[PDB]
Protein backbone atom coordinates (compact mmCIF):
# COMPACT_ATOMS: atom_id res chain seq x y z
CA UNK A 1 0.00 0.00 0.00
CA UNK A 2 2.26 2.53 1.11
CA UNK A 3 5.08 0.08 0.04
CA UNK A 4 3.53 0.58 -3.26
CA UNK A 5 4.57 4.10 -3.38
CA UNK A 6 8.06 3.77 -2.20
CA UNK A 7 8.62 1.71 -5.70
CA UNK A 8 7.80 5.01 -7.27
CA UNK A 9 10.04 7.11 -5.02
CA UNK A 10 12.77 4.78 -5.87
CA UNK A 11 12.22 4.88 -9.59
CA UNK A 12 11.86 8.73 -9.24
CA UNK A 13 15.64 8.77 -7.13
CA UNK A 14 17.17 6.48 -10.48
CA UNK A 15 14.93 8.26 -13.20
CA UNK A 16 17.56 10.27 -15.95
CA UNK A 17 16.13 13.21 -14.24
CA UNK A 18 18.82 13.57 -11.71
CA UNK A 19 21.09 11.47 -12.62
CA UNK A 20 23.60 14.34 -12.72
CA UNK A 21 23.64 13.94 -8.76
CA UNK A 22 22.47 10.68 -8.41
CA UNK A 23 24.87 8.62 -10.37
CA UNK A 24 27.15 8.31 -7.21
CA UNK A 25 24.88 6.56 -5.12
CA UNK A 26 23.72 4.16 -7.95
CA UNK A 27 26.21 1.25 -7.06
CA UNK A 28 27.84 -0.05 -3.65
CA UNK A 29 30.65 2.13 -2.89
CA UNK A 30 34.10 0.08 -3.83
CA UNK A 31 36.51 1.10 -1.07
CA UNK A 32 39.74 -0.24 -2.75
CA UNK A 33 38.87 0.60 -6.24
CA UNK A 34 37.97 4.43 -4.97
CA UNK A 35 41.32 4.61 -2.65
CA UNK A 36 39.12 4.74 0.48
CA UNK A 37 41.34 2.36 2.97
CA UNK A 38 38.94 3.19 6.03
CA UNK A 39 35.56 3.48 4.54
CA UNK A 40 34.56 -0.15 6.49
CA UNK A 41 36.17 1.12 9.76
CA UNK A 42 33.71 4.28 9.91
CA UNK A 43 30.79 3.24 7.61
CA UNK A 44 29.59 0.11 9.74
CA UNK A 45 26.46 -0.68 7.49
CA UNK A 46 26.66 0.66 3.90
CA UNK A 47 23.48 1.31 1.62
CA UNK A 48 23.31 2.99 -2.05
CA UNK A 49 20.33 2.40 -4.35
CA UNK A 50 20.82 -0.54 -6.07
CA UNK A 51 20.69 -2.67 -2.57
CA UNK A 52 17.25 -0.42 -1.88
CA UNK A 53 16.19 -1.79 -4.96
CA UNK A 54 16.85 -5.46 -4.57
CA UNK A 55 15.63 -5.68 -0.82
CA UNK A 56 12.43 -3.45 -2.62
CA UNK A 57 12.15 -6.90 -5.20
CA UNK A 58 12.59 -9.32 -2.74
CA UNK A 59 10.16 -8.01 -0.53
CA UNK A 60 12.51 -7.33 2.29
CA UNK A 61 10.72 -3.80 3.66
CA UNK A 62 7.74 -4.39 5.93
CA UNK A 63 6.57 -1.06 5.74
CA UNK A 64 7.52 2.37 4.27
CA UNK A 65 9.78 3.52 7.57
CA UNK A 66 12.05 0.50 7.13
CA UNK A 67 12.71 1.88 3.31
CA UNK A 68 13.06 5.18 4.36
CA UNK A 69 15.61 4.38 6.95
CA UNK A 70 17.64 2.76 4.40
CA UNK A 71 17.23 5.10 2.08
CA UNK A 72 18.18 7.92 5.12
CA UNK A 73 21.39 5.27 6.07
CA UNK A 74 22.86 5.74 2.23
CA UNK A 75 22.86 9.59 2.54
CA UNK A 76 23.65 9.37 6.52
CA UNK A 77 27.03 7.46 5.23
CA UNK A 78 27.87 10.00 2.81
CA UNK A 79 27.76 12.67 5.50
CA UNK A 80 29.61 10.62 7.88
CA UNK A 81 32.54 9.51 5.68
CA UNK A 82 33.06 12.77 3.63
CA UNK A 83 34.22 16.34 4.98
CA UNK A 84 31.59 18.55 4.56
CA UNK A 85 33.02 20.53 1.29
CA UNK A 86 33.43 17.74 -0.77
CA UNK A 87 31.28 17.62 -4.26
CA UNK A 88 29.41 14.03 -2.91
CA UNK A 89 28.08 15.80 -0.16
CA UNK A 90 26.30 18.65 -2.34
CA UNK A 91 25.21 15.80 -4.50
CA UNK A 92 24.19 14.11 -1.35
CA UNK A 93 21.78 16.83 -0.49
CA UNK A 94 20.59 17.33 -3.29
CA UNK A 95 19.06 14.06 -3.40
CA UNK A 96 18.43 13.94 -0.24
CA UNK A 97 15.69 16.86 -0.67
CA UNK A 98 13.77 14.87 -3.10
CA UNK A 99 13.38 12.07 -1.30
CA UNK A 100 12.44 13.79 1.26
CA UNK A 101 9.63 15.82 -0.67
CA UNK A 102 8.53 12.47 -2.17
CA UNK A 103 8.81 10.77 1.20
CA UNK A 104 6.34 13.73 2.97
CA UNK A 105 4.12 13.92 0.30
CA UNK A 106 3.08 9.95 0.44
CA UNK A 107 -0.65 9.64 0.90
C1 LIG B 1 28.78 8.21 -2.30
C2 LIG B 1 30.05 8.43 -1.54
O1 LIG B 1 30.01 8.72 -0.36
N1 LIG B 1 31.26 8.30 -2.20
C3 LIG B 1 31.42 7.95 -3.58
C4 LIG B 1 30.71 6.91 -4.19
C5 LIG B 1 30.98 6.57 -5.51
C6 LIG B 1 31.96 7.25 -6.24
C7 LIG B 1 32.30 6.85 -7.63
C8 LIG B 1 33.21 7.29 -8.52
C9 LIG B 1 33.01 6.54 -9.73
C10 LIG B 1 32.00 5.71 -9.50
O2 LIG B 1 31.53 5.86 -8.20
C11 LIG B 1 32.63 8.31 -5.64
C12 LIG B 1 32.38 8.67 -4.32
C13 LIG B 1 33.15 9.75 -3.60
N2 LIG B 1 34.22 10.36 -4.39
C14 LIG B 1 34.12 11.33 -5.33
O3 LIG B 1 35.07 11.88 -5.85
O4 LIG B 1 32.83 11.60 -5.62
C15 LIG B 1 32.58 12.43 -6.81
C16 LIG B 1 31.18 12.15 -7.22
C17 LIG B 1 32.80 13.87 -6.40
C18 LIG B 1 33.61 9.18 -2.26
C19 LIG B 1 32.47 8.63 -1.40
C20 LIG B 1 32.92 7.45 -0.58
Amino acid sequence: EQLKHCNGILKELLSKKHAAYAWPFYKPVDASALGLHDYHDIIKHPMDLSTVKRKMENRDYRDAQEFAADVRLMFSNCYKYNPPDHDVVAMARKLQDVFEFRYAKMP
